[PDB]
């Protein structure tokens, strides 16, 4: 195998292209054929290999150009020949180097959102990876408008690591869809946005109370309680079951939560011969509706 090879320079660099240069290093009693290059940054996974110009470097070539690098992101480079028996030792790394700066061109993948309180229009995204910002000052705008409408509404998010936008007005009805999309900017200048997705705003909360509620104890730490689902009403996503010993005062009581569509619960751990109060609510992802009757159930022992 070959040694490695030397005095890897940078003898230009642009926004997302570097012209390198090197010299070739020992080729141990094997001709060799051929160079490849690799270069490290930051956010890289340590050295990876890169495109060059040309596509496939020679044994006789001792400089070439890189393309498709990320712009504004500090580089290392550096050279490794190879024989016919396999691939040699890499050289020392080149000086870092920074690429200029450039628009922005990656949009925020999995725009989305949805839930939120009243009055809400909740908007998620995942940050743009550091790499890909392309240069200082790199921020999010946020477009929205209701799904039927022309006029965009635009948010600036100047923080690059933002990830969520809360919009709330007395125009969101509940529960409405809006089209939505994300753009990026930077101080070069203003980018693309992602493709437009439908999110939609914030529902409604329970307006009515579970019924038919009643509770059985089983042992002197357990008891079983029951309830009706409300008529009528509001998407509800569980139940808040509101527990408190006869001593407590109401706003010291625990609370469990519920998901799906059981009507019913298990509370644990609980003091024997002693009385419990109780009551239900129901619950989604905007809050918790009217509460039922008060329960009383007493331990087994």
């Amino acid at each position: 195998p070959p040694g490695p090879p030397e005095a890897v320079t940078i003898d230009e660099i642009t926004d997302t292209t570097a012209q390198l240069s090197w010299r070739p290093g020992p080729d141990n009693h094997s001709p060799i054929t051929m160079y490849v290059i690799q270069a490290r940054t930051p956010f890289s996974v340590g050295w990876q290999a890169v495109n060059t110009v040309p596509d496939l470097v020679d044994g006789k070539t001792f400089t070439a150009t890189v393309v498709g690098l990320n712009p504004w992101v500090e580089y290392e480079f550096r050279t490794v020949a190879a024989n016919v028996i396999g691939i040699g030792e890499p050289s020392r790394p080149s000086e870092k180097r920074r690429t200029e700066e450039a628009l922005p061109e990656v949009t925020p993948a999995n725009v989305s959102g949805g839930g939120g309180s009243k009055s809400e229009l909740v908007i998620t995204w995942e940050t743009v990876p550091e790499e890909l910002q392309n240069g200082r000052g790199f921020g999010y705008v946020v477009a929205f408008r209701p799904h039927g409408k022309m006029i965009w509404m635009l948010t600036v998010l100047a923080s690059a690591d933002a990830s969520r936008y809360v919009f709330r007005n007395e125009s969101v009805r509940p529960f409405s869809p809006f089209e939505v999309k994300v753009g990026v900017f930077n101080n070069k200048g203003e980018g693309p946005f992602s493709p437009t997705t439908l999110v939609y705003s914030a529902e409604e909360e329970p307006t009515k109370p579970p019924a038919s509620i009643f509770a059985r104890s089983l042992s002197a730490t357990d008891i079983e309680v029951f309830w009706a689902s409300p008529i009528g009403r509001g998407r509800i996503q569980g139940y808040e079951v509101k527990y408190w010993r006869h001593d407590d005062k109401e706003e010291n009581a625990k609370k469990i939560r519920t998901v799906g569509n059981q009507t019913s619960t298990k509370i644990t751990n609980l003091k024997g011969s002693a009385l419990y109060h109780l009551s239900v609510k129901a619950y989604n992802s905007a809050g918790t509706g009217p509460s039922s009757a008060t329960v009383n159930v007493t331990t087994r022992k």
